[PDB]
């Protein structure tokens, strides 16, 4: 299986023996792979027996005949390090001769993935054990400290171990990067601790893995700690991923919203520019820190190929203040915040907020090229106005006015919100369901989708209840969550990126909104379904997505860990209990929920919430 | 890694892909391997991605190009079964052609291990899908139900899967055995549930794994449920393993002592016989149920090559009654019980209870050939009187009299006990420590050992405290438990079976006896050390033994799961809290212990024990 180490923006993927075979294995940091297919060869060449793994440390155990034992021990705290300790087990002297193989393409993460058909990077072969690759963004250096006689890019050693003696041989790939990029990093580094404790071992293993998932995907910035998106392909700050998951972790770890707001406060668009899809006020999609993005070789620093991350950014702030009370931050950000809502409203000059296919096929959360379809599975005429992002916008503006989060007109903002509310329902409602989107000349796309489940939490829907019961019909309810599309549609395939596959965060958003409308029982069935899913997956880890068949079957493209999905675990509990932030912290739970939460954060103080046939809310 | 399925005396070992490569892999039931090196070959031959595992079910997930996905799913409830479900992922038809390889040596478990240099068994090639191997103990049959065109001992299939379709192909190795052997089995089959809950995820994962370890190693007999010993080499009832671990699980799951007492009540020796080391009253070492043991081809059914299992059997009963009150059972067994103590006392005709090397090099718990050594590491002259088994005997007789468990003389038994108590201390105490053993003409063996830690619980020691502090010296205290020998001795090697390696049960026994003598703090350091060990091993599983170096390093011969060691987790908590059974259930804990126990069994009623800066004992 994948065994992964990961922290502070660095990660490693490996075989269990800590090998870097299969394509997607290597040592990465700030979206630049530094090493890949490393290999250890020492003879007598060992015979593996067992392994154990955290996220900053993994060990595999090796038999070496009968007179020997190897213990491999790999670590990651900025530096990657391998330690090979050789144990002599019988009372005869033992000989070993080692030689370790590694290859150091200081290549950018797009070069990895076959993005743009991009080249792999060449092994750069070290100059006094120090490889450097230059780019105008900055110098990109890999340093190697080792106790092996090193011959270019292959390390060597031999020595004989006395009987019952042992021998240890290190290697450390020290990566260090300067330029446009450590203007971002904060030296803060401390790790969160789980706060959900339900007293069932199967379940608590979800939350605790949720929390070690979140730590391995945290990058510590100047502005605060911010969530990285995903570990195979998305190891950098996305905006939709980092905002959504902050909202999930808003009632427990607010510090993660306050970094995302502060970071994308400064990376807001200040100009119009068709290279990077920038616009004045817009909030980016992704912001890689590779040599490619910072020297303008690809427009992703920041790329602005999403239009949901902009109303999301402001809703989250409206929510953050609803939980924290940290009004200091919001007028540190209200210049940022008004420039956001004047991007919203003048993109409502047109009537809906819409996007046009660009580098990515769409610019919602279903950002793949076949994600948005019609009634018979063809991609509809652009510009596309997506149902979910018209809900984030009503939700955006109604709170920017209800809480005075901007400096523009007040009930002006709410006037245009009720404009759009009645303009939305009217234009999207198809008697049975809301429509996935309107196309470039206005006709609706009559396909039922989980995107409409995103509007229970916006309150733009006036037919709230019947959106619900349609979402739970057998065409939308798999045994483990709400499928991204329905199985009755022509273009349904359960193993697709955005056309039938289940997604823990997508379901969780729908669950948070079933809590706004007083359907805590249906939110609970939605938590159950994906926990029944997390009960049967490796390490009870929630990956990006998995199949929609009624038998649990993963999706190979699925990325694991992944931030919005390992954080959905907590959103699921905020809706499980119907938990709201108001003048006070209320809990009106669904029936048969049982949970203790030692650290709910509301108004800067922390409360003990207990639900065990009765509900109690008291400070820490 | 080893992935293991196991239940009701059956078990499987495998690669993760459910393969049976490496020597020790196969489908076993009642000490007769039935299948080994099974192999699945289907093309397009798959590319593994991830796996998940219980103990009655394991699944591995496979990529099949990009248009395919395989899900392997193996199960064990008496029958072994493999299910291969093939998923077509892209909208083109998909072709697969399968052919599955298995080989069916209905061989006995000794044939497996190179015991006696024994042959491997021949593939027996099926007669209408049904292999039979005959032996006078009984007919030994393997039946195969399958939906593959089967060609001898190789199953075949091909069919093409429509787009987004799937295909499933079964195979079931039905093993069924008749003869001298299902006179033992009970049809009772229900599984225990963990009862320790300490509110730390690292720790609770020990107890819960402890409990699933115990279930996979339970065989359900006519007399009750009884513990099997160990999964690589010991998959059958041992007496020392099954009694000790019953004592550990005495305050939580007494039903496991009551089966061991009832089973070895009937397998008691009724005669003298040098083939099987039988003697009138003696209690066996092991009792395999293979064709070999039941037709007398090897003397192990029952073999009586241990002399500790006989005083142990009666102490445990004296303890069982101290906890249960189930006096019904004990005079169902008091004919058994007097015949036990008349074996003790007439083996004390000689002065100590002693054994002579036979098939096994020793007949204590250190039953290997180099386990018992002298001051310079040579095997001492026999007969050997071991320090630990002279303690089990004082403990045996003092309680057979304190509770009238036999029909012989009362304070007669206690007279000979205080005879032996003063005869023991005198003859074993060497100023600094107790001696490992006396040899055939009486001289002590001056090597410090963990065997002397076994006597704090017997109360034969009169120098109780200084046995303690010596046991915790740097020569005996590794970072993860009390080493079986000391590192200062000439013949210390940390990776030996019985000469320096750490053993969870050996340490646990020592901990239970530090609780008899009011040293709850030292018992806690002894629980800590091996939990710090269980925190860093795969699945936080406690194996039979591991290295004594101060860095954690396993021992390849170590067997995992193993009953006395995965049950030691509970013994460690009985001593953690200083928990005793008397007229009432008292708890005087060590400092800084924190635990809830929802189901302590005492006197047939169950109590809620809570230790959280204060102690409470109340019924369920």
């Amino acid at each position: 299986m994948r065994t992964i180490l990961a922290g502070n923006g660095a990660f490693v993927l490996s075989d269990e023996r800590g090998d870097m075979p299969s394509h997607y294995d290597g040592f990465y940091f700030l979206d630049t792979r530094f090493v890949r297919k490393a290999r250890l060869e020492v003879s007598p060449e060992p015979d593996f027996i067992g392994a154990s793994s955290t996220f900053t440390r993994a060990v595999s155990h090796f038999s070496l005949g009968e007179r020997g034992i190897l213990v491999r021990l790999r670590t990651l705290d900025g530096v990657y390090e391998e330690k090979l300790s050789f144990y002599n087990t019988s009372e005869e002297s033992l000989g070993v001769k080692v030689r370790y193989s590694y290859e150091a393409p200081i290549e950018d993460i797009f070069q990895v993935r076959g993005f743009m058909g991009l080249k792999s990077g060449k092994a750069i072969a070290p100059a006094g054990g120090t490889h450097v690759k230059e780019s105008p963004s900055g110098r990109r250096s890999l340093s190697i400290e080792t106790n092996m006689e090193r011959e270019g890019s292959l390390l060597r050693a031999e020595l004989e171990i006395p009987p019952l003696g042992k021998a240890v041989l290190y290697v450390r790939f020290i990566p260090k990067i300067e330029g446009s990029i450590s203007e971002i990093l904060g030296e803060k580094r401390k790790t969160i601790k789980n706060v959900a404790f339900t007293g069932s071992p199967a379940i608590d293993g979800i939350f605790e893995r949720a929390v070690e998932n979140i730590n391995a995907l945290t990058l510590f910035t100047r502005f605060g700690p911010v969530p990285l998106a995903g570990i195979p392909y998305f190891a950098c700050p996305f905006g939709r991923d980092a905002i959504i998951a902050s909202l999930f972790l808003l009632p427990y770890y607010p510090e993660y919203a306050a970094g995302t707001l502060r970071l994308f406060g400064r990376l807001q668009g200040k100009r119009t520019n068709p290279k990077n899809e920038e616009e004045p006020g817009k909030i980016p999609h992704e912001f890689r820190l590779g040599e490619l993005a910072q020297s303008g070789k690809v427009p992703f620093a920041p790329y602005y190929g999403t239009v949901d991350a902009t109303p999301l950014y402001v809703a989250l702030a409206g929510e953050y203040l609803r939980w924290t009370g940290d009004r200091k931050l919001i007028e540190e950000l209200r210049p940022n915040l008004t420039a956001a809502v004047e991007w919203i409203l003048k993109k409502l000059d047109d009537g809906y907020i819409t996007y046009v296919p660009g580098i990515l096929g769409n610019k919602g959360w279903k950002d793949s090229r076949d994600g948005i379809i019609d009634e018979e599975g063809k991609i509809p005429k652009p510009p596309i106005a997506l149902v979910e992002v018209q809900g984030y916008t009503y939700w955006a503006l109604k709170l920017a006015g209800e809480l005075s989060l901007t400096d523009l007109d007040e009930k002006t903002l709410l006037a245009e919100a009720e404009k759009l509310k009645k303009r939305f329902n009217r234009d999207f409602w198809l008697g049975s369901y809301y429509a996935l989107a309107l196309d470039g000349e206005g006709r609706p796309l009559r396909v039922v989708s989980s995107n409409m489940g995103h509007l229970l939490l916006t309150g733009i829907a006036e037919h709230e209840e019947e959106l619900a019961e349609r979402l739970f019909r057998p065409d939308m309810f798999s045994r483990y969550g709400i499928r991204t599309l329905s199985a009755k549609e022509k273009a349904y395939n359960p193993f697709s990126y955005h056309r039938g596959s289940v997604w823990p965060h997508d379901n969780a958003l729908i669950a948070l909104g079933l809590a706004r409308i007083g359907r805590t029982d249906m939110a609970k069935a939605l938590m159950d379904a994906v926990f029944d899913a997390a009960k049967l997956l490796p390490e009870r880890e929630l990956p990006e997505l998995y199949s929609g068949l009624n038998e649990l079957v993963p999706v190979p493209r699925a990325n694991s860990p992944q931030a919005w999905s390992s954080a959905s675990v907590f959103a699921f509990v905020t809706a499980s209990l119907g938990m709201e932030a108001g003048d006070e912290l209320t809990v009106r739970p669904a029936e048969g929920t049982s949970i203790v939460l030692r650290g709910v954060s509301f108004g800067g103080r922390r409360y003990v919430v207990v639900v065990n046939g009765g509900v109690s809310v008291e400070p820490l």
